């Protein structure tokens, strides 16, 4: 929309235009610009910027990169002062200008491109169910010699105790007891209602909203699918509108995934099934209404499972969600029924809507890297034929080591996902959408993050060791 | 109204849909989905959603549930922010569609089914009073090192003593001294009339409102009978509008039944009677103005109380409350004299109006599932023709023991009166309202409760045993 | 002693008898019976008790075991009120009495019969350098709402700006500067001084004592080897005298091995040698003054060194401390030179003193099953001529990777170590020295402890990933 972008900045009297693109761990960054300052070039050659004090995409030398703003992306910002517009925009390789090797976005886009190419089909759809946190306080911090994290809302049960200024009205949700209780034990209806229209107002299209299981604030707003790299767009508008009105109404947003222990940690389901002219290529007449291809999408996606996970579960908290007994399948199967099964095959009437549910990707995930990842897990499952093998239709968490059942799962640990995804680096590299210094820099990112838990002491270390 | 409702969304520029139904405690849940999401095939075919992690829906294999939106439920809500319109929801089974076996709505349905189906009366009516408290501040906790509660309101007499910060103005409702004193002494008009004024509003018809025996905001706000399913409906709405226009006061509300010691505990009495085609089956010649119908149905609940008692007294609590001198009454009697008597005869004028009141239910009730308990034992006892005995028109709470009377009494704790309807389950079962897992179920969440409270040490078990 | 003993009765009016003996985990347990308690039959029979209620002896069936005191080890307990004498106890099998498979001292004494067995050598010794913290405060805890930990002492380093009642007096040891500093940098040459008196007068002997790198109280006290068993003995004892004599100075002293993060952690290295009538078996014209002998033992413990990581590093927080910089070797390799070397080869004038000693090991080992172990890889690596391979005499920490060194490392984890001891569990099984059985219940442990630190959020993840 070069023409579109100009006649709405018009219409709005926009005085600001704020660039956004996705750095590699996945945070959206920003840079603001004055309308006056885009023009006709503007959008043919971008802007010029720095890269060098970003995460990994260092190069205090060569990493001098282009903004290449797209005008289909364009949208009012609703939070801030003065009207500004946004605009996404893509990291493209100066003078080159053909998207670089970093650039999450753009290896999203070369993944798409490489489904069309391989006439596989035409469209992958991504429908993810990002849950989250609402506290009203939030402190932590770690010196030499001590660490420590204090998490606090209005709805926490361990507050049913506590004095307030005006008095305690007790109406909390217990321990996973935030599921749909009418408020006040929700004391989140007008707010996710806000998070609603204005994601709306931003593009999005909800399906809905409600509490989530977790005491203390958990929620989730589902959103309708679409075409994998415009949805992990949405993510990213998603999570910024849920951060921003929970800001606004005094509240503070978190989208990791394993905030409090002991209570159903949030998730990031992954919906998917492709498309090619209108038709729907994951139904036929196998298990469920499925089709020959999507098993063979299942059976990649479980194949590669521990190196997704690297991108899906990039976080070592991560790995403090995927655990039985929290709505956390860490089993790598499939079914329609047992949900012990991290992947879960929906029931539904038509065959239009059939498709799969990888349930292990959580929150932290970059949208991008996290989908593609999944995306080409299921298209090498589908050139190798790979067979998912029979549906899990027994027990749940801890019935199974009967015969010790000891099937494939989900990475253990993130150093664990990591050099899977070192090795099995190679389903990733097809069609060059993945390279090895792009996926050699990831590693070494998380690497050191990886670094700061495991040499930090656990409070937990000195209930267990001090006495020793 | 699958129409009405259409035209209701343009009427009132409606944003979102609450989808609202009732768990198996009698919890009232809810989910929203924004007006767009509401079509032409929602109505025939509702919305897909996991029961799973709603108490005893339980089957994290199973359990993905139908939400059935009833046309005829839709309201407004008046507390949330966006124009919202509430649609109560039945529970159906997926594919099958005809009604879940666990959801309290649907057994209600198939009481009231099975009423006209034994051709004994084409309609039930319950009118329950419903009482509870207003307070400003409850506070309370159980770990390890011990246990508290804490309650605390403006009428609260204790604080006749306590110091304000602009004076205190003394005017308290004493001990059993809730009762009708004339503002400031009843801190509670204002409120108890907007509660009054919403509830219309929400479809309620309001019969009248006043304060209530014990001091600290004992409150009831009486509201006109309905047809037996409806009427459960409308309690949930009543407690929704108590517990939020309470909240919005800055108050909080609590229907639990025995929240004070020392202090006539909230109860919901039940007002009931059946019809066929216009006429009161229950007026006649013998008792009071009562026909012999009505004293069958008396036998009945008389005969199957301790079992009624495990859905109209679900709590510990429940029991703290069916003691002598607090209005209370323990006795499986009837009488239109004696208040000794859990079911009492109001005596009135016409005919029109006869009826009988089950005392001993209190809020904390699942209205469904207690309406049909007392509906079902009160058909039983009209098929085995019951004979109710003679009615008391003696002496009230301990005169009685002068020849040690026994006569048959309510559920003394929450397991006897689990255990009751464990074994006198078969009255229950008939007409396939309930069924056995459904009873299995909802005797199984309770009995956990139970063992928290009887497995917890009890602060008074100190002040008699510490020093032992 | 079962004489000396009785004597020692009337020659200290000693009031009691405490039984001490140590658990699997490796913490030492007691029970006291009055000195009247104690008879001819005491000796030959021991008492009885139950050990159902101790870390992996459960047994609520079986194990009703006894406590058969060794007269050798007794010797007066020097903090305690009451004049009450201490013997360390074996725990023997009901009737049977040949030793518990579990009891951690049988299974050290197991290994030292084994040693005489095979005939390699007639005694096994040994000399750890057990370091340690003395702090002042320290508080921790894990809750679901959070988690912490808070270190304090008056020689922490981040106290130079703290306030004090009377002043702050300020000579406080740098980070890693605590090393020999003259007090007052040094606040504890009378502290340890008194471990060392009490120490000895309990039967140890004290070569020296000294403040140790770490800030914040670090200390240590170097004691004269022994046998094998004798030792752990001697360890126990230590830890009690430096726990006690910090207690009493109001101070509260930790082995727990990595306390603070930033700071050269507490380590246990452990100095060996065999001999055999008299002669040092480790002395001869190879490297260093070693023998052949020596070296196999050398590569046995390197080719065991993950199983023994389980034994001689039982906690996760014991892998925060094997990180290069802080003198903590993971490298397993030998040399007498370079020092990022986990065996080290001390060069010393006679022939009478060579040893080798492993770095590695750390306080929280449980003395018996970490010294076993290291015997018994020791003893595998003479059996079957296992060579150590040439001699690391290079540079530290990381200079290497340069041909991306990748020579043998210590376990990297608990979870490791723990399937590592699983795996090689052959060499321990040996003489019927480990039993099947001991080592998995000693696994099962663990594997609970790992759990808990596993998945509990950490309070660096909010720091790396709240904001995500
Ligand atoms: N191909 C597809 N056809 C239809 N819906 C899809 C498809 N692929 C993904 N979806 C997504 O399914 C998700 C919504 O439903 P939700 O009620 O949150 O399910 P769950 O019960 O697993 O949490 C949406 O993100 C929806 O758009
Ligand atoms: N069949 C019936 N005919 C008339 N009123 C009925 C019938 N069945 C139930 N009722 C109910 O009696 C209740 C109201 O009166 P209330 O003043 O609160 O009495 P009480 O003095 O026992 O607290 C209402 O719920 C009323 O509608
Ligand atoms: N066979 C042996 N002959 C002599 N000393 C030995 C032998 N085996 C172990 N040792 C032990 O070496 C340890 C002491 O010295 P230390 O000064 O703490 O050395 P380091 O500089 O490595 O910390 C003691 O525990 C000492 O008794
Ligand atoms: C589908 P659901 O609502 O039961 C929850 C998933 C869980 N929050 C997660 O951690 O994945
Ligand atoms: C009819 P009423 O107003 O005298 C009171 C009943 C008593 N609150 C309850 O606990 O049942
Ligand atoms: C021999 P040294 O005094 O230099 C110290 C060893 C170190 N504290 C550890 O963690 O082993
Ligand atoms: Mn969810
Ligand atoms: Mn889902
Ligand atoms: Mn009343
Ligand atoms: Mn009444
Ligand atoms: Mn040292
Ligand atoms: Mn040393």
């Amino acid at each position: 929309s070069a023409e579109h972008v100009l006649t709405m900045l018009n219409e709005h009297e926009v005085k600001f235009v704020d660039l956004r693109f996705t750095d590699t761990k996945g945070k959206e960054q920003h840079v603001t610009i004055p309308a006056h300052q885009v023009n006709a070039e503007f959008f043919e050659e971008g802007k010029m910027f720095d890269g060098s004090s970003i995460g990994g995409w260092k190069g205090i030398n060569e990493s001098d990169m282009v903004l290449m703003p797209d005008a289909s992306t364009a949208v009012i910002d609703p939070f801030f002062a003065d009207s500004t517009l946004i605009i996404r925009c893509d990291i493209l390789e100066p003078g080159t200008l053909q998207g670089y090797d970093r650039d999450p976005r753009s290896i999203a886009k070369r993944a798409e491109d490489y489904l069309r190419a391989t006439g596989i089909a035409d469209t992958v759809l991504f429908g993810p169910e990002p849950e989250f946190f609402l506290f009203d306080d939030i402190r932590f911090g770690a010196s030499i010699s001590g660490s420590h994290v204090a998490i606090d809302d209005i709805e926490g049960a361990w507050n049913s105790s506590t004095k307030y200024e005006g008095g305690n009205k007790g109406h909390r949700p217990g321990v996973k007891g935030g599921y749909f209780p009418v408020p006040p034990v929700d004391s989140a209806q007008d707010i996710r209602s806000e998070m609603c229209l204005v994601m709306e107002q931003m593009g999005l299209v909800v399906e809905a909203h409600h509490h989530e299981v977790a005491t203390a604030g958990q929620n989730e707003v589902a959103t309708r699918f679409n075409t994998m790299t415009k949805k992990a767009d949405e993510i990213q508008i998603y999570k910024y509108v849920v951060h921003n009105v929970a800001h606004r109404f005094g509240k503070t947003a978190t989208f990791m995934p394993k905030p409090m222990f002991g209570d159903n940690g949030s998730g990031m389901h992954c919906h998917m099934s492709l498309a090619k002219n209108g038709t729907n290529l994951f139904s036929g007449d196998k298990y469920a209404g499925l089709s020959e291809q999507a098993l063979y999408y299942i059976g990649g996606v479980i194949k590669h499972a521990k190196a997704i996970n690297a991108l899906a579960n990039p976080t070592t908290n991560s790995y403090k969600r995927l655990v039985p007994g929290y709505e956390a399948p860490v089993m790598l199967a499939y079914s329609a029924r047992n949900r012990s099964a991290s992947i879960r095959i929906p029931v539904v009437a038509s065959p239009k809507a059939r498709r799969i549910e990888v349930r292990f990707p959580d929150p932290a995930a970059n949208p991008y890297l996290c989908f593609a990842a999944l995306l080409m897990a299921g298209l090498d499952g589908i050139k190798n034929k790979i067979h998912p093998g029979e549906p899990m239709d027994k027990n749940l968490y801890d019935l199974p080591p009967e015969e010790a059942k000891e099937i494939p799962q989900v990475a253990g640990s993130l150093e664990e996902a990591l050099n899977a995804l070192d090795l099995d680096r190679e389903f990733l590299k097809a069609g060059g959408v993945f390279t090895d210094e792009a996926i050699d820099a990831y590693i070494a990112l998380r690497r050191e993050e990886d670094d700061r838990v495991r040499m930090t002491p656990h409070p937990v270390e000195f209930e267990l060791y001090y006495s020793v």
